[PDB]
């Protein structure tokens, strides 16, 4: 097991000694500061290990920022002991103390004329058990991801918190979804129900758990808490409406106004993306189902090619108008920026994912007649490729209903098998083209990427949408999922740990974007299950009501059982907010207690009707000083036996 | 003007001497525990006056009540200062002061075997000038509603917030309602769209209402603090989670299991009402389209008859499954207990005001030839009525479309007026049938029944159900509507002054039922807009892809209008949230200052370095008294002198 010695590494270019010299001077002159520097040059850049020296200097700034944390909300309890060393009861943890570090480093203090980057080490102390760990147990735990959070922060924790989570409520669509194989058959109008009500419940629960996540780890509302971008454009300032502290200002609703423009965006993604992928699959058709002569299987990877080069090209393109508009939109802080920049590029992840499904679901297999003009297309496009006269070999468009079948195995299959390959092995291939100690270790380290979530996030939400939604053309997809995702597990915290360097501690109290992507694929997935159900069945079929009723029912399906969950979930218990009330409370209580005397809400008794009497006097002798308005038959029995005359009196007259 | 100086008022029945004597006794035994009694007996039975004596020992509870308020977090802010006299700078609010007593009365310290009654009288001064004042003002505002909730209660003083908010947003709806009717024409593709975006933004803009209200009248959450119901249900006890007092539990589960016979409840309510009001109106076509001889004006009111008889008779059974189901939900709080009750009604309520315009808009006109075995059915009973063998007299069943015009003018017009009659004259006329000075008063207002503020607000709630579903054949009805609203702030408020007894100050954070109320009408408006449009157009009627495709569009421009609205509003500030956390957050500050004296979160300098230094020093002192693993070039310019060295080192390489 190797060490570590450092806490930060910062790698400055080595262009030309004008401006590199300047670079390092100054560099220098702010990171000492406040931290330590010890700098040994290597690789054509020289490194600047950055280490906080003074512990009791850092303890006090640490202790500083818990009080932080607790001035705006997000940290319940007041660290109101006062004794800083004594606090570390609760210990300071190793992304608390990264994270903090980083802060000094980049808070106002940096960000500086092309710096390389900016990166702690990894601890392969650490990242030996916890491969080791995962690839022993079946079924991982709370406390391992509570781990996860301790060594990288809070950022990488929740994907495997959600990863985990979303691997054992996988567990439940693969049992109908073999039941519905082994039993009831492809487009069952009753597996496609059991999906709608697991997606809900799944995603409702799964909202639930990233409150608790959010209180257990303290980080319930860090969203509104971050550094505020350098990028960020602000009209005038004003004063927080909660801190008072000066808040540069931007229009909510100006904003809002920018934003509107990614409803064409949106239009110009799916048509693009669209036009590629229908065109790719009509030469997908033309070459396989209508044969063009020998050399098939060469030709056969042609339409493929033109997927390669196009997607990357087409999509690159149209991430250039969301970069771009991005900024226009213009965000207050680093978080909303970069969550919305993938929210914008989840519509172009959304069409490279199923676009060639809805092709199939929706085009090919129940209708397929309106394939003959694109088939045409290609017909006379391949007779001048061919340079002969002669037309090419041509047989009858005939419908394969398997289409959807070998597709579904792909994307379930195939297309996970190369993603082990891809997401691994490839990173794994490049450092072995590749091929003090501490400083190789260094050097070979500082050349990996940063490790991106957003990249993990989606795999998986892109999944889920394959169940969600196509996953009744293939109920054993739950299966094939279920399957990779334990391996997913393990496979994405190997990489983490030798495929990529040791990403800053980051925290966010949710999943963030991702959360209305799936609420997205669920309900469109409502819609997208039930109507392949009824037009791929395969008596004539009638779109007119058809179609319509089958997706009417399945969609309010959906819709109610939405009321359904949430509403028993309303009335179950959560602990991430009752933590939060009960120590609250208790703090309301305390200091209610200290001053007024553990004295905190007895009755006076009748006895006491003897000062309240002499009360009614007072307010008597203080109107004597000064008609009908003050009228008193004082005494407790005295009025008793007035109304009991009075009771007697009127039984009397009847 | 006449006075008051009394502040509640209990009577207790006199039927035989046995019982009415303990009645009499213990009653005055109990108040007498904390309260004076005047007993004066008029009507055939005592009257117990009650008013607190001590005001030292009642602004020593009210205080108490103003910390409670606090502890559970309904009052955003300690009242610090301890100072019980000097803190009413807010001062006892007259509802603040008769609800406390009422507690006092009404706690574990009474309910008492058939006590009549209990209830505050009403102040002449006050009543004048409220009509007065609101008669003379052509526009109400925030001011006057602050001062309702002050002399009665914020569950009265929430409606008359809620009926002005709806009055102005009803202003919009009667412009494009006009405009739409003087050019647009009936059954408009377009007024419907303005409809349903209308409906989402006034319901979604007073939910946020809601929250300020009850921030600003500090009630917010009041609802789970209430006393709980005496006949409530409980397994075992355990500790609240939050309090950690003991509290009773029931499980919510349980409730849940027993709440879901709502659902065949409600299909039996819509049978039983539907079956009743579809007959009747079978009845009226076939006496009036139908003809039937002679008579038809006296045989007119016969099927009207018929609903003012059965339409109270099959729900009043209907209620009374009603409330036993409800009693089986078991509520912990009354709140909770009478609001459920609501609910179920609802069903009924929707049934007798639409049914009729369903029966028009979606059996009648857009077909009516299905109303002929209804028609024949009436052809052969009237001909066994007549006791002559000889047929009645027939004319062939022709459709009026004019029917739903006329319908929806008497819903918005004639209904309307004949409600201002009924909602003020008849319980005027039935005070004029009727027909010291304070005694006399009392009597007189101890007769009157106590407000309920669920009548008022079901008929705005209904109302807005006729905008929000049947407006579109008839887009003058908002215009009806704001007029009526108009005179119904007032007309209620008159109501209450002097067709009503005051009613106990009762405090809600929302309109608590009504909110689902409207949800649901406006959801199913969109539906409801949208098909009776296309169905009410008079093409031959494509029921198949025609009707769904218009409603598949309409209701999902609900849904996405929604969103968008509900996206804009969550970027806009809110007083209420913002008025809580800035107290919160300089509660939290100050109690900051106070242990670490003002010193409230400077920089350590680079002078500091030199103690940085002295730190560094320190640990290798301690592992010299204790291999790679401690190196060190200490100093600032020691390290930058090296990697200089480094810079024209590297270079000599190239
Ligand atoms: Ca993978
Ligand atoms: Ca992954
Ligand atoms: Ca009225
Ligand atoms: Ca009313």
């Amino acid at each position: 097991g190797v060490d570590f010695v450092i806490h930060y590494k910062v790698p400055a270019a080595e262009r030309d000694e004008a401006e590199a010299g300047f670079v390092q001077l100054i560099r220098a002159l702010t990171t000492v500061g406040l931290a330590t520097e010890v700098r040994h040059g290597e690789n054509e850049s020289l490194l600047v290990f950055v280490k906080v020296a003074s512990p009791d200097l850092f303890a006090k700034q640490v202790y500083r920022a818990r009080l932080g944390d607790w001035l705006h909300g997000v940290r319940v309890s007041a660290p109101h002991n006062d004794i800083a060393q004594a606090l570390q009861d609760e210990p300071v943890v190793e992304a608390e103390r990264l994270r903090l570090i980083y802060l000094m480093i980049t808070k106002p203090h940096n960000e500086w004329k092309h710096v390389e980057s900016i990166f702690p080490l990894h601890s392969h102390s650490f990242n030996k058990e916890w491969i080791k760990k995962w690839s022993s147990k079946y079924t991982l735990e709370q406390t391992d991801i509570d781990n996860i959070r301790d060594k990288f922060g809070e950022s990488v924790a929740f994907y495997f918190a959600f990863l985990r989570s979303y691997f054992r409520f996988l567990v439940i669509p693969s049992a109908f979804g073999f039941g519905a194989w082994l039993l009831l058959g492809q487009f069952s109008y009753l597996y496609a129900l059991l999906c709608g009500l697991w997606s809900v419940v799944f995603f409702e629960y799964w909202k639930k758990q990233e409150v608790d996540l959010a209180v257990q780890w303290g980080v319930r509302g860090v969203s509104s808490i971050q550094q505020s971008r350098p990028e960020f454009e602000w009209e005038h300032e004003a004063e927080d409406p909660i801190t008072g502290e000066p808040v540069k200002v931007y229009p909510p609703m100006k904003r809002v106004k920018t934003q509107l423009l990614q409803i064409p965006f949106a239009l110009a993604c799916v048509v693009a993306l669209g036009a590629l992928i229908v065109t790719c699959n009509s030469l997908e058709v033309f070459i396989n189902e209508v044969y063009s002569g020998p050399g098939k299987q060469y030709l056969g990877f042609l339409p493929t090619i033109f997927l390669v080069i196009g997607t990357p090209t087409i999509s690159g393109v149209l991430m250039g108008a969301a970069e771009k508009l991005n900024a226009m939109e213009n965000y207050a802080t680093v978080d909303a920026h970069d969550a919305a920049l993938i929210q914008k590029q989840f519509v172009l992840n959304f069409m490279t994912s199923y676009m060639a499904l809805f092709f199939t679901a929706f085009v090919y297999i129940p209708f397929g007649h309106i394939l003959h003009p694109f088939l045409n297309f290609w017909r006379a496009t391949a007779q001048t490729l061919t340079f002969s006269e002669k037309e090419l070999p041509t047989r009858e468009f005939q419908i394969n209903p398997a289409r959807i079948s070998n597709q579904m195995f792909y994307f379930t299959v195939t297309a996970q098998i190369v993603n082990f390959a891809t997401e691994v092995v490839v990173p794994y291939i490049k450092q072995q083209a590749f091929q003090a100690e501490f400083l190789q270790r260094v050097r070979e380290e500082c050349t990996l990427e940063e490790y991106d979530v957003s990249g993990d996030y989606r795999e998986m939400v892109m999944q889920f949408g394959y169940v969600a939604m196509f996953s009744v053309a293939w109920p054993l997809a739950a299966c094939c999922f279920l399957v990779n995702n334990w391996v997913e597990l393990r496979s994405d915290a190997l990489k983490i740990a030798i495929s990529s360097r040791r990403p800053i501690p980051w925290r966010t109290d949710s999943i963030g974007p991702w959360l209305t992507a799936l609420s997205f694929l669920s309900w469109l997935g409502s819609i997208t299950s039930s109507a392949i159900v009824y037009l791929c069945s395969n008596a004539s079929p009638l779109k007119a009501w058809g179609l319509l009723l089958s997706i009417l029912f399945a969609e309010h399906f959906y819709l109610v059982v939405q009321l359904a969950v949430r509403f028993v979930l309303s009335k179950l218990d959560s602990p991430g907010l009752q933590k939060e009330r009960k120590e609250r409370f208790q703090t309301k209580k305390r200091l209610l207690q200290e001053n007024l005397g553990q004295d905190a809400a007895a009755a006076p008794g009748i006895e006491h009707s003897e000062k309240i009497t002499r009360e009614a006097l007072e307010e008597e002798a203080r109107q004597a000083s000064i008609e009908m308005f003050w009228q008193r038959q004082r005494g407790m029995q005295e009025t008793i036996e007035i109304g009991r005359r009075m009771i007697e009196q009127q039984l009397a007259a009847g």
